[PDB]
């Protein structure tokens, strides 16, 4: 009866296993411990993850991802609405409910959003039993604490259509504070403070733990900040550099783009244990390549108003629940953006040097908190 706990992230998805008294983040097999909530379709094949995003610039309008912005919301939604503005592939509507079209293999294909999702949920499947040799069915899923009943449903309906048995759906920070033991430390009430600055959202809870019972007390947060938006002031930047040198604006080429775009992300993750970093891209833009380098201080300076935003939704989470700053017993640092030293400065900063919980990998904790749940179901 081996169960997993699955993270499935708007931008990541992760996929956790506790055995032998250890949580393994599994790998899949080129050795990457995520996959990128992305599923494309072509002529020939349907491809997810990496497989997926590394296409998206040949092939935009049938390359999906955000499916856990529209999963169990209704067409007409403001939400959905709003976000279609900003998507290349197609949204309609089928009966109030919204669908992704695309073409694939000739033809044109809907999905709902929980099918788009199942795919993603179908791959970490596969890479759990490609690690453990053994077939996997039962699966604790997390949602952000803020979903509804539609929402946990349709995540629940993804990993049913995945072929997962879902013993539960619990909560993101639940999840990120159940993987730090929190509700084992037997004591009177403790506050904990979650936050999650994951790809492409913010968000922060507090949580009660009394006699070992999880409460949300409060949510705040941003849905549209996260690591994508830190990754978009760095292709700004290094594209206005271009320019500056070359006489050359590369904005319309969507593959140069997307090039410079994955060498910023990659460079942004190596400025958070190193203090600069190397930006190298051969035949950027009609035959010139790009050899150049950025400081952390840049990074930093380029994202200076985003990092110190990030304290206003916690200062809303703590007056939502009715809790001044020095009532919080745990902070706990959730999400692959929060490995940022700026952001965890800021932080501790704020809690007037409190230390933070981040010895687990945060871009894992929700993962690893699932997987020591699914082990107590199963
Ligand atoms: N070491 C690092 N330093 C800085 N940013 C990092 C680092 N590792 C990962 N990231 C960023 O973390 C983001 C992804 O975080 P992650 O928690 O894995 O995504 P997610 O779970 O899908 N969250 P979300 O998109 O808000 O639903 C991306 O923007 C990455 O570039
Ligand atoms: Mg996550």
């Amino acid at each position: 009866s081996p169960a997993v706990g699955i993270d499935l992230g708007t931008t990541y998805s992760w996929v956790g296993v506790f055995q032998h008294g250890k949580v393994e983040i599994i790998a899949n097999d080129q050795g990457n411990r995520t996959t990128p909530s992305y599923v494309a379709f072509t002529d020939t094949e349907r491809l997810i993850g990496d497989a997926a995003k590394n296409q998206v610039a040949m092939n935009p309008t049938n390359t999906v991802f955000d499916a856990k912005r529209l999963i169990g919301r209704r067409f007409d939604d403001a939400v959905v609405q709003s976000d279609m503005k900003h998507w290349p592939f197609m949204v309609v509507n089928d009966a109030g409910r919204p669908k992704v079209q695309v073409e694939y293999k000739g033809e044109t294909k809907s999905f709902y959003p929980e099918e788009v999702s199942s795919m993603v949920l179908t791959k970490m499947k596969e890479i759990a039993e490609a690690y453990l040799g053994k077939t996997v069915t039962n699966a604790v899923v997390t949602v952000p604490a803020y979903f509804n009943d539609s929402q946990r449903q349709a995540t629940k309906d993804a990993g049913t259509i995945a072929g997962l048995n879902v013993l539960r759906i619990i909560n993101e920070p639940t999840a990120a504070a159940i993987a730090y033991g929190l509700d084992k430390k037997v004591g009177a009430e403790r506050n904990v403070l979650i936050f999650d600055l994951g790809g492409g959202t913010f968000d922060v809870s507090i949580l009660t733990i009394e006699d070992g019972i999880f409460e949300v007390k409060s949510t705040a947060g941003d849905t549209h900040l996260g690591g994508e938006d830190f990754d978009n002031r760095m292709v700004n930047h290094f594209i206005a550099e271009f320019k500056r040198k070359h006489k050359k604006d590369i904005s319309e080429n969507k593959r140069a783009v997307r090039r410079l775009r994955t060498a910023c992300e990659r460079a942004k993750r190596t400025l958070s244990s190193s203090t600069q970093a190397s930006i190298e891209i051969d035949s950027l833009y009609e035959g010139i390549d790009f050899y150049t380098s950025i400081t952390r201080a840049r990074f930093e300076e380029l994202n200076a108003d985003l990092f110190r935003g990030t304290l206003d939704p916690v200062e809303k989470a703590l007056r939502d629940a009715k809790l001044d700053k020095s009532q919080i017993h745990d902070i706990v640092l959730v999400g692959g953006s929060t490995r940022i030293p700026k952001i965890q400065k800021l932080l501790q900063d704020f809690f007037n040097g409190k230390e933070l919980n981040k010895s687990i990998n945060p871009d894992e904790a929700v993962a690893y908190g699932a997987a020591v749940q699914a082990a107590i179901l199963s």
